[PDB]
Formats: structure tokens, sequence, C-alpha cells
């Protein structure tokens, strides 16, 4: 009886993009009714590949709440197996501000358009719930924004130059790592980067598909420079921002007060904790690397701050844990635990997104694996850093957000597009399934509107 | 865990439309997976209104099925609220053939690209499940439609011509239903309403709508002249279908054998049973009216065949019903009984879609209203005719379907595509809502998988 179901998880709202679906929808969990939904087409977005979001804080989310949602556009439609005769796909990567008005979505402005940034990767909200960062990973930027006045705080692009210009070898054997503050260059301090614009791979490096460049399966005019920028995920305690840039396998701490990054964390196991950012010129900062043993991805800190993680993958299918306890000096942020299991030695499962429990006890990373494989959540001790459990849920597996009670953790599966897609619930206490709700999505996102900035701690700011 | 609670609605597969968001699906009620889905635009439909379906039986729905879901277009997109600026939308009319193989959907044809046949309304299968009907209300035609080799059994145009030519009084003071068997005009016997083509109003009929069209809110070039096909339905012994014409308020009977109107159904009560169709040309009948009461809308027979039902809305708010158990002759179907209710005298609720209880002894009746009066579902004894109970569920009730095995009403609300919305399971026996599952859904129709010519009788098939 569904009512005494629902009833049990609190007033909690989900939001979910719907990835190839092209809309946005929140539901309400202590009802299963969806409160509303939006489809990016009705206001002729005509390639709405509706990809990352995050929610700021409400003070009663039921009566409104406002979001950040972006798309990717151009060949990203032709990456997924749908066997679609379009042509000349819309140019997308649209960054849209959606205000819950108590009733329905109100698609209240395009970021994008406004700033000239579009970036099609992660969202994430600052700390104070005031801003939001987005990244890209076929362009190789990333920019915090204000909420506010909808305008950029700063933006930077990330450059590999190979040691190898082999293709095959192009990460494998190192290369130098150039971030550079970018300038608006069009009139009214608009920047150039609407839609396709800036990219140097023609479609994002898919979910497990970091190694699809190297491998030739990706075209574009600047393969060989990619870093593949993911996301800028936030320290809690405030001032410092992790760039995660998948291909080198380093996270990029950058100092949010001036501006500049300060220290690069390495992923790899047998690698060092770090290496060193050497400035170049005003607005120009280099990292070298002698080599890149694997790739990384998801990333994200601890509730209390005082934790890192980088989840490398393929080469390496394991959860990287800094002690960055020191707030005062990332140069003294150490690696201090590795997760591995024997059944992760294979080029899948892949660690994937994550969500801590409020008190930090636990750390939820879901496990991905293309078809046919069954994709999962493992159960992770924050503590000690061990593996507690694995739970089969179905096929592709993306993000899980957590009831800010703690109790529940919320997560999306999303059939490669095109089979079962779900939304999952898991108790904390008893680590076992609750229920799965249908879903008409491919979500590669998932949040829980927050009340309050400490909310966000456990939402799309610290994690992906 | 809501395991328990999926298990008790046992193995059926429930199809649905996504009307404004673009999308089909099928989710597996014994799970609450979502098996697949699809998204209109993803294909190169730009304007993908997914309005109505029907499924054929497959004796393992959970290994492979079809369906037919077809599109509305035009200025369809503008009619509910959804405050877009495309000035020029994607002209739609699309029907769809997909095909679910055990992991995905697969588009398999555009039967509307194929036929030149463009049909936005309603969509049903024939009782022994190799065929389909689609009508259309904008440009009053309708067609049946060979599933397996995808082409046009026969094909007629309904027109209106009004004793009085004040749009006001163009149905009130009567006039001639010319009933005309289509032909092919293009090369390949293609027939040319493709799109937007052939219609005499710009977007469907509302509810409520004859007299937003009478009172001239409608735009289009042949006002006067539309009837506003609906469904084409059929009576589960076969023989005959009947056509629902919503502005004159008449089902017109034909024979599926020789393909001819054969008698004309009145909906209003006070108002004959039917009246004659007369043969004025080899492809051409007439219905003369000297007088319309009110309009009407759903239609549907009983499993048995043995009744037949029209709504009457608007200037009457009732349950009309015939006794049709005479199989030979439509001419002596005479009506039996009404239903009618104190809280049926305004202008809504609309009675309006409708499932029967496979042994017959309950039909289930949608009561639909504008917002914001919540939307229910009536429950009406099919042996007395007399209502039951009206029970309370969400905005913008749509479409009643039913487990075969008898047990469970799954019904579907549409939140005018802005609002609530989800899917609600109604327990037979108690006649309660066991409860909601979210749903990023516009439907206007929803179906479960049959899996035998019987499980038709209680399909979208009989009834809309
Ligand atoms: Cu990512
Ligand atoms: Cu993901
Ligand atoms: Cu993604
Ligand atoms: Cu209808
Ligand atoms: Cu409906
Ligand atoms: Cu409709």
């Amino acid at each position: 009886k569904i009512e005494e179901f629902y009833a049990q998880f609190g007033k909690y709202i989900l939001l979910v993009p719907g990835k190839f679906t092209g809309t946005v929808a929140a539901h309400d969990l202590s009802t299963g009714r969806t409160l509303a939904w939006l489809a990016g087409w009705n206001y002729g977005d005509t390639n709405p590949i509706m990809h990352h979001m995050a929610a700021f804080p409400s003070p009663d989310p039921y009566k409104g709440f406002e979001f950040i949602v972006n798309t990717q556009g151009g060949k990203n439609l032709f990456i997924y197996g749908i066997p679609t005769t379009v042509k000349e796909p819309g140019e997308g990567f649209n960054i849209y501000r959606v205000r819950y008005d108590g009733t329905k979505f109100n698609l209240v402005s395009n970021i994008a358009e406004k700033t000239g940034l579009g970036l099609g990767v992660h969202v994430t909200a600052t700390p104070d719930g005031k801003g939001f960062a987005v990244a890209d990973g076929q362009k190789d930027i990333f920019a915090e924004f204000d909420l506010a006045t909808e305008s950029v705080r700063t933006a930077f692009l990330v450059d590999w130059k190979p040691n190898n210009s082999d293709l095959k070898r192009a990460w494998l054997e190192g290369g130098t790592m150039t971030i550079t503050r970018l300038k608006p260059t069009l009139p009214g301090g608009k920047y150039d980067y609407t839609g396709t614009k800036g990219c140097k791979i023609d479609w994002e490096l898919v979910p497990g598909g970091e190694l699809f460049l190297e491998e030739g399966k990706v075209t574009g005019t600047r393969q060989t420079n990619v870093v593949a920028l993911d996301a800028f995920v936030y320290d809690p305690r405030g001032r410092w921002g992790a760039l995660s840039a998948r291909l080198p396998g380093v996270a990029i701490i950058f100092d949010r007060q001036d501006w500049e990054p300060v220290v690069a964390l390495v992923g790899a196991k047998g690698e060092p904790s770090s290496l060193p950012v050497k400035k170049v010129a005003s607005d120009t900062w280099e990292i070298k690397m002698d080599k890149v043993v694997t790739p990384a991805h998801q990333a994200g800190f601890s509730p209390d701050g005082k934790n890192f993680l980088f989840m490398n993958g393929v080469r390496q299918n394991n959860i990287m844990v800094w002690d960055t306890s020191n707030h005062a000096d990332p140069t003294k942020w150490t690696k201090k635990a590795v997760v591995e299991d024997p059944g992760w030695r294979g080029s899948y499962p892949n660690t994937f997104h994550m969500v801590f429990t409020p008190d930090g006890r636990k750390v939820y990373v879901t496990l991905w694996w293309p078809s046919p494989t069954p994709n999962g959540i493992a159960v992770v001790d924050a503590r000690n850093w061990k593996l507690l459990k694995s739970v089969d849920i179905g096929p592709d597996m993306h993000t899980l957000a957590i009831t800010y009670d703690g109790k529940y953790v919320v997560g999306v599966f999303s059939g490669y597009q095109k089979t079962a897609s779900g939304i999952v619930i898991m108790d904390t206490k008893s680590d076992e399934v609750v229920g799965i709700l249908p879903s008409v999505g491919g979500h590669h996102d998932c949040v829980i509107v927050p009340k309050t900035v400490e909310d966000l701690r456990c939402s799309r700011c610290t994690t992906t």
C-alpha cells in the first residue's frame, strides 16, 4: 500500500534531467507525484540533451525553488546508438535557469546566451548557494557564475601539449597541461563560446569511454590537446575548488579568492599525491607530467571537507582518497587510502558518481559497466576506507543523491538511452533497495532540492 | 519495500505517450522499471506531440511487442499555455509503428509517410489484432490500416453542411453530414494528407471546445464544415465499427465487411436512438439532422459487444447507453439507459475516457475538469447503469486501462502539460486508489500490452 511506502521518505523533491528525453522533471518523494516537468524542444531548443544540474537552497522547495540545467548539442546526438537520420543537429550547449513556482517550471533565462559560454558537462552550486560552476570536456573550459547577476566570475581554458604527439601515446607518455584565465572577446563582456564553438573534439568522451580518444575513435581538430575537463567540485569549508581533468587523471585545486590554481592532485595509485603548479605568465600556469598512468573521472569532497575522492578508471578502477584536513594549505593534502577490490581488476566496472552520508560515515559509489552487465551501488565505509557491500541495480547507473536527514539514497539508471531506466531508493540503515520507481529518462544527473546551505554539503556542490 | 506492492499488480506492461514531452515509454508494473522509451525529437521529428496509441496481442510482451503511436503538430503546440516563442512549429501528424524487442524500442516505420495519411487523434487496434484505425478531428478523416503490410484498407472524409451558416448556430440548427470514401491521388497509391494538409481547423477541439469553435475562438479555413471526428471504436464481436463525430454528437456505425456507413447513433438524451444513412453516389452517403442538441465525445463497447456508450458533453453531461445485442442489425440498436448525476449539471465534469471490467459488470469513466478542480474517476454499475462512486485523483485526468485479470485500473493524469502528473492505480474490489507512480508525461492515452485478442476487448480497441 503505497501511501505508507512514500510516507517514510519525508518531504523531499527529486529533480532529474532526461538526457536524450529532452526533459527536466521534479518528483515529490513523499507522494510519488511528479510536481512538474519541462520539455526543452517545446521552447525551440531543437537538440535539448539535458545533461547536468544543480539546485539552490530554498526555505520551502514545495512552494518554490530554482536550479540550473545545461545541455550538450552537435554530434552528441549521434553517440548513443539511436539510429537517427538527423543531418544537422541543433548546436546546443545551453545553460538554463529554471524556477519552480509551486505549480509549474518557468524557463527564466539562458545563461549561456547571456554570457557567451556554452558549457555542457557538470553543473555545481557553490557552498553558499549563490553561484554555480559549469565545466566542459570537449572545450576544456570551466567558469564560476554569479546567480543573481547571471555573470561570469572567472573562466579558464586548460590545454594538453603531449610529450609524444602520437595519439595512442599522447597521454601515457605525459605532457604539459597549460591553464589560462580567459577574458571575454565579444563586446558587452561576452565570451565567444556559444554552441559548438571551442570544441577540440566533436562529441563528449562517453561514460566509460575515456580512452576512445587515444584509440582514434573520436573526431576533432585538436584531439591530442584534450584534457576532458569534467567538474569543478567545492570544498564545503569554502575557499577551494577542484577541477577534474579526466585524461591526465588530475584534480587541479583553485583558490576561489584570487582565482589561481594552487596544486594539482594526481589520481593514479602509486603516483605522487600532487604536482606543483608553476606560474609562467600573468594569466597562465603549467603542470608537467612525465607520464599518465590511468584516466580518472568522478570527484568529490566529504561533507566536513577533510577527505577528497577521485575515481581512477579503466587502467585502474579504484577510489583514491586524500587527507584534505589542512584547510589552510592544499599542498599539504596527501593520499591516505585507496579503495580497491579484486572484482574491479578488469576494464569495468568503473567506480563512478558518489554521495556521502551527512555524518560522513559512509560514501555510496556507483559501479558503471557497458551493457549487459547489471550496474550497481558500492557502499564504502568512509572511516576505514573499505568496501562494505555491492548491490546490483540495473543498466547504466549514474548519479546518487541522499535525503538530507541521511535516511535514503536515491539514484538513477538510464538504460544507455535505449533500455531499462529507473529511480532507485536505498535505505541507509539496512543498505538494501527499498524500491524502484519508473522513470522516462536517460539522466546523467539527479539532485534533491536543498533547504539549507548545509544540505549542499551532500548535494551537487561537493561531489559529482 | 515496494517489491510487495508491484508483485500484486502482476506481469503487465503499461505504455504511455508523452504529449508535450515528445516520448513514448513502457513500464513494467511488476517491478516498477521502465523497460524502454523513445524521444520523437531524437529522430528529426521537430514537433513530436505524442498523442494516441494502441498495442497488438503478443504471446510474451516481455520478450517483444508492437504498437502504433501517432503525433499532432502545427498549432496544437500553442494551445496548452506553454510560453514558447516558436514561430513555425513542425507539421506533425506522424503515425509510427514501434516494436519493443525485449531490450529497447525500434522505430519501425512512419506509416503516415508511407501511406500519405497524416491523422492525429485516436488510434485503435482491430479486434483480431491485425489492423488499426486512426481518426482525426481537424481533417475529419479516418482510416483503417493493415498492420502487416502497413497499408490503407479504407479511408473516409466526413463533412458538415450546416442549415445555418452563422458559426454560432452551425451545429445547433442542424445540417447534413456527408461521408466520402477516399481514393489515393498520388503515385504509388499514396494519399495527399501528410502534415497539416486537409485541416479544416488549426488545432484539435479541447474539452468543451465545441463552444469555443461556435464562439469564433478557433482559427481555420473551414470552421463551419468541421464534425471533429474522434475515434473509430470496434464492436468486439466483429463486423462493425463506430466513428464518433463530436460536434454533431453522432456515432456513425460502419460495416467493415463492405466499408459502408449503415446507421448514425444520436447521442443526446431525448433524441432518437439513431438516424438513417442514405447512399447518394458510389462513394458518398448523407445523414440529415434537423438540430444538434449537445456535443458528445467518448465512445465504446462493453466487452461482450451488447452495450454501446456515448458520453454527451457540454450541453448535457451524461453517459448514453444503447442496447446493441442485435449483432445482425445496427439499425435496431436502441437507447436503453442514461447515467446522470446532480453533480454533472454544470459545464464540467466531462465524462470522457472509459474502461470496462473483463466481466462487463463495471465501467470506470474519467471525470475531466479545467484547472484547478481536482479531476477523478467515476465508477459506474454497468448492469443497472447507476453511478456508484467518484474518486478524486489529480489535475487533468486522461485515460484508463485495466489489467487483464481485471484486478487493477491504471490511469494517467497529465497536469495540463505543466503541473502535476502521474500514473494512478485503483483496486477494482475496493474501488480505492492503491497509489501513484511518478510520470514525466502529458499522456492523453495509455494501454497495457495485450497477450490475446480477448484482452483487446478491454483495451484500446472497444473504447477510447
Ligand atoms: Cu562527470
Ligand atoms: Cu553519470
Ligand atoms: Cu553525462
Ligand atoms: Cu477522444
Ligand atoms: Cu484524454
Ligand atoms: Cu490530446
